[PDB]
């Protein structure tokens, strides 16, 4: 019979760092992902472009991807974090973004070298439902339950919080975000 | 990977058989199964009911379903058979359809107990494409050969050549088709 | 010591079905089962029936019987399915119920032959708390989950979607559903 | 399927011994258990706290708590029985209780240490149904016979027979009654 | 690497029961365990005592230590149960706490033997979350389910509710709980 | 029971080397590791970031990460040692740092090759405990010696002696220093 059905979507933001003068300040974002903006906008011949029922994510790949070259005049390195409860450390509008490093203690803190160098990270996220009581239930072989695809109301899954290193002049990164989503019980009309 | 979906789709016709002032003349005709008659009339939201580009046809059931109750006051005795090359022997228009029975003697005759018994064929259909040169190489083991999804454009897939016998009083049966789909490559935007 | 407990407990509902002017039109209706129904109306002598705590249904059987003899003028063709999430297509007030199947292409669909021939459905429920986030997790050995049994509080658990051929002339079935319980912790005063 | 269910009933009954003028005599009372004194008074709501119709009685255990400190200027020993017929030697109306010890010379004679000391019997009874014609058939695997539950018609079982003696002051015990009733044929409407 | 930490938190709570003129009435009351109250109260250097983030109590150990000697005039026999799901029969406001035993016929219906004798009992307690649609699951080796630690906001584990003969003259426990928390992720900045 | 608990703390400190008008003069300085300063500054709520007593220095990791491309108009050839004793051949104030390179000849001497790129240490510190007496124990395998965590007052750590090349134009690393600590005796009120 037709038990699994896998599917590998793809979108793609850009990123920009604005400049600073000379104060090593950081900008601190976080990231998460939602089934229904990974679908191309503007095609709506029919109204569900995914045409299953149940779903969940298996892996999600976020690529950060370079603009500048290789022989820029700064450099720069910041820290990026697969975050898997929604707990950002990021601030408040007009915080004032700190000049201390953010994610620098975490347990997953991997580095990434801005502003010109590829930064890949790997993991499987958790959803973020708001009425999981706060029980964590540590890896239970690639978080094996099933959501309802619901087409404009799916509930968001928590991933990288990155943190880099604003330069003296402004940059552009181009993030790609991919989602392994698996499928099941399609029920077309 | 996600090599194959199976479907299971079904439509119901309606079939008149009109009276005859005692003539024992039969009434033939033929039927062929395109899949783009099996979607659900109405539901139009959305352009691309089956969200995959390649399909094959498995298994066709078939099933005569009747509407007169067992004690009608007259039985008859028609014939079915699987035609797979599309080569009917159905009437013209105007033809005055046949009082001896054209179905009687082909190879997979089965006899269908008109009207009041249900009576079932299940079988694999061959495609009319009429551009397959005439060669029918026999079973290929459930013709394995995959084509292309078109939209509006199917290709028919030829069944059951019925031919029931008209009655002193005309009567009704409800006809259900059900055609056992594989599908590959999922391909929606 | 005393770990489980069976019960077998029964109800039994007249179903009418209205006539139609040859529309062959259908009436869809949908079954939900909760333990506070089952109990015999009127024997209120002591205020819990059912004196555990514990609860959970391992079975429902539901049978179509019917009323009228297998001789009747006209025969039908409806379909039954077991929805296990409470997500039936059942029309709104003043809908004017379909010409086409909306229970005809779903995964359990079984056909019974209205008005004069017995159904049995037996199955397992799943409950509808409306707090479970949406997962399924496909079957757990026949649902291990205890449910607290409050007397006229208690939640509803989805089962059959019947629809059934409305014909020339009204009819009527008696149906008769059977819960298979099991019960823990009797807690006696 | 639903063999057997246990259950562990529990009354508590206040037990005066009067007081005595240095003569040294006894104060002699038989008990008896009885299924429908063992309910919680008062709880009314529904006719049948207990829903069954077969039960017996496997256990008795019979706790002697005391209320006076162990420090109390005056011992006593007096001595209890398991009496499985009905047969005490319980005085009458005016019978000015004996001097002599009259469950002294018994066989299961435990002897209790009256005033401040606890003291347990744990015992099989014996229904007092006075149409058993005298016939004893001695110990059977712990009374393997069920008895219909009436509710406010179950016939007694014989037990405890206590002789305490009576000392200068008056003191008081808590008993404590526990039944381990086995049930069967939940016959609830 | 760091999985767990155990700890063993403790805190001590006087217990009062009043006096009562020769009716033999009880006095009730239930515990429950929450782990914002068990830090030492005003040391307050630092906003948190519990370092760390997920949290789960294993154990629970309550003891009653008595404050009269074993000479007092007078005894009395109470009884204490595990209570895992926060169903207490605790009286409300003026109700004229009963006369006869709330919890004499429960499951873990242990016996206290006040007031001078030690008392322990030694469980696993469940939470009171309030939105666990009321499933019990029956014991899953320890209730191995992390719960995140809020500072101050933390939920319930409902414990013993314990039954306590009042006497003649009024008296004084000192009861102990203990608490066998295991922690994960520890989180200092 | 709680033996061990890892921990992996950071900070960061820039690092700058001034310009040098074609002398190919040194620049040397030397790096130690104390607890009390790779806490994250200002968060001050709770009196004790660490919690624990007993603390130990497994590991330290030193990495020199640039901030000028790797097409600098001028490359420079440093050395960076581990001391484990404090015996550090660093400048005096206004000692005109020397010509010759102090730290070419020892043992575990590795090549920085300054200003763009990366260099990474990761060996095991000694205290600077100042009351050792002077003798060296040569390695104890990971010295298995624990120290009293005070806070405010805890002893150094020697680690690097870096010696860089002072070039034409001034030029910035950024320095990483990271920590993997053990602690043992979880003390909080």
């Amino acid at each position: 019979k037709n038990g699994i059905t896998n599917l590998r979507l793809t979108r793609q933001v850009e990123l920009w760092v604005p400049k600073d003068a000379a104060n090593a300040s950081f900008y601190v974002n976080h990231y998460t992902f939602d089934l229904d903006d990974f679908i191309p906008a503007g095609t709506q011949l029919n109204s569900s472009p995914l045409p299953f029922k149940y779903y969940r994510i298996r892996k999600v790949k976020v690529e950060f991807q370079p603009r500048l070259p290789i022989t820029s005049p700064f450099r720069g390195y910041g820290s990026t974090v697969p975050i898997l409860d929604g707990a950002f450390v990021t601030p408040a509008t007009g915080e004032s973004d700190p000049i201390w490093d953010p994610y620098i203690n975490f347990s997953g803190r991997h580095v990434i070298r801005t502003p010109a160098w590829y930064h890949k990270r790997y993991f499987t996220p958790k959803p973020l439902i708001d009425g999981n009581t706060g029980f964590f239930q540590p890896n239970n072989k690639q978080n094996a339950l099933w959501f309802p695809n619901k087409q404009g109301q799916n509930i968001q899954w928590s991933g990288l919080g990155f943190a880099m290193q604003k330069g003296n002049e402004a940059y552009n990164y181009q993030v790609r975000f991919t989602l392994y989503v698996q499928f099941r019980e399609f029920d077309l009309f």
